[PDB]
RNA sequence: AAAAAA
């Protein structure tokens, strides 16, 4: 299609078009950047000045003929000062006019603070990141004790205006929102962490400008990410109170809970069988040395362990794993098939879950606190990320 | 547990136009036990008048006044990003969970008032934030500043100096801005394929036109994927049922690699490869598998069936995946030699299905393309 | 309602 035009989106305030022998923000940005289109957002208070605005814009240079879009509806005066209302209004306005194709400029220095705030914020909250320009006061200080030129003769203001030259003094400052963009990225990293997407959180942290806590937070998350992918035990779960296999059991269990939270239900069924199998092997090797080797004159399965628990009169434990044995058919669908699970097969996972937990709680005496590893880690990580 | 007002100081404070400025008006209404004052160079000049005004509210009301150090340079007080960082730091310095804070959204430069409005929600503290409306209830154009006047005169003629003053405060609850931050979080989740986390946000959003559409789209994905089913969007009418199962299960493996969950993918790759081979043999050699089943079939069986049919190119192609059987088989950790195996099986598998089923570049891009539509609807 | 309640 056609090539990009420069479009200046701007509101209008008491300092437009001119004040104190100088350009207001709107005219100054137009004068410097010469946009082809200018979308003008008025309020009831400022609409009376529409003609003087267009006169001022066509007064800049003789071959400068900007296309002036006068937005509709204008902004009601009893809304123009409310923060949250103007945020919505200028979200709506910016979605109405933004195009990927053109090259936009936001005037951050005309109208109420609630409108200027909204423009500054939305530019980055919605990731359009167009050019955002402030215009300094010519006082380079408070405009206290400096009046408004709105009741004056427009043609005079145009003539006396000190910016009415080719070599005007540039009072424009471009915003790049470096610090604010970091806060938005950190917010995303925190959102990811709360929901246990540690890999996605780590991707954000690798692209962050440095600050004190950044390297330890990144180091803590990397170890979690790396170990979990390799199906290892993160350093944080290698409690010295626990034997090595207890650490593997505790971590493998907590990973299925993470898996459940993230909606990976079908993958849970293979993990529950493997963990239960590992726990039973561990229990039988510890309690009946040489039993498994005798049996193995034939990898053992839940069914083999069930027989061994009968042979050893381990009758409570035999009933404990019965719900996990029931979901054997569904585990088979996720392990040797592409057939889908029904909603009943799903609800099993909740039952096996409550069972798995009472199992590991009973055999290894994990505390409520031990089960809370990732929640408690998140707490500390989040505070370290502002 | 005490009430604490954080406030900058502007040209309208302490008094203007026979009325409270924002700082005094908020203090007069809410009576914070503590008031943290952030001056700039320009406004520090009237510190004494500010304190006199604050103590002039009531004889039995003495707020504890904290004069923040360092004051803000006038040459930064007007820049958006700088003032955002500055007041982000200030709020972290003073915030406690035990107290109850108030933010004055109506004193100092627009960049300072914007910073206060934004950080309150961006950073989740969500304390009370108050605007004070001009007594003109309109533009203060043509209204001067009373900073050069007599402070005692101002205090006495102040129309607000009374028990039943006109309440000009407006409490900000940032309903729309809070929704935008939730939408941004939902967008961020979608780009990274956490459809479940995105769904949980969308279930908490105030309704807007597209919401129900976007909700249903994601719910179908989350629900079908959790049951190892095929999302409706992947049931392409151009595809045989089992080709849809194959395309979906492949893309699910890709999703797990993106989310870092490599551990899962080895069992997924085996079943998908087993399913492809059985598809290929059932089509090409009718009854062969039944003949073979005279004494669930595994990769080893399909390998022998490929041998028996002299399909040696195919038997060779699936060799990386059979090699992976040691790693796919407990609770020991994968080493990095096995992590690279998965990467190769993934390329092997992709080329297999491209040959066997002729999936297009676009077909493999289902989730990326769906995210595009979802994201636009969530702006 | 440009660097200071609309």
């Amino acid at each position: 299609g056609a090539n990009a035009m420069g479009v200046l989106i701007s509101a209008v305030g008491d300092t437009d078009p001119f004040r104190n022998f100088h350009d207001g923000a709107l005219i100054h940005i137009a004068r410097k950047y010469r946009p082809e289109k200018v979308i003008l957002i008025f309020s009831e208070h400022t609409a009376k000045k529409q003609g003087n605005i267009e006169k001022a814009l066509f007064s800049i240079a003789p071959n400068y003929e900007p296309e002036l879009i006068i937005h509709d509806p204008i902004i009601s005066d009893n809304e123009v000062h409310i923060f949250d209302v103007m945020f919505q209004r200028f979200s709506d306005i910016l979605q109405e006019y933004y195009t990927k194709e053109d090259e936009f400029i936001l005037n951050l220095s005309s109208a109420t603070p609630q409108i200027k705030s909204a423009l500054f914020v939305i530019n980055r909250l919605n990731g359009i990141n167009v050019k955002a320009v402030q215009v300094s006061s010519p006082e380079h200080a408070s405009n206290e004790n400096i009046g408004h030129d709105n009741d004056e003769n427009i043609d005079e203001l145009i003539e006396v205006n000190k910016d009415n030259k080719v070599n005007f003094i540039d009072r424009t400052i471009e915003d790049n929102a470096e610090k604010f963009s970091q806060a938005l990225l950190k917010k995303t990293a925190r959102d990811f962490i709360e929901k246990f997407d540690y890999k996605a959180a780590l991707d954000i942290l690798d692209q962050l400008s440095d600050f004190p806590n950044l390297k330890s937070v990144r180091e803590e998350i990397r170890d979690v990410v790396n170990c979990l992918s390799k199906q290892d035990v993160p350093k944080g779960l290698r409690h010295k109170k626990l034997k090595e296999e207890e650490q593997k059991i505790l971590s493998a269990y907590l990973t299925i809970e993470l898996q459940r939270e993230r909606g990976n239900v079908s993958e849970s069924f293979i993990r529950i069988k493997n963990l239960t199998e590992f726990i039973l092997e561990d229990y039988i090797k510890k309690r009946y040395p040489g039993l498994i080797d005798e049996y193995c004159e034939d990898y053992l399965s839940l069914f083999d362990y069930s027989k061994l628990l009968k042979a050893t009169k381990e009758f409570k434990l035999k009933r404990t794993i019965a719900p996990i044995i029931d979901m054997n058919s569904s585990r088979n669908k996720v392990a040797h098939s592409l057939s889908p699970l029904d909603s009943d097969a799903v609800k099993q996972l909740g039952i096996a879950m409550k069972t798995l937990k009472t199992l590991v709680r009973e055999q290894y005496h994990f505390s409520q606190s031990d089960f809370n590893f990732y929640q408690d880690l998140n707490k500390i990580l989040l505070t370290k990320l502002n």
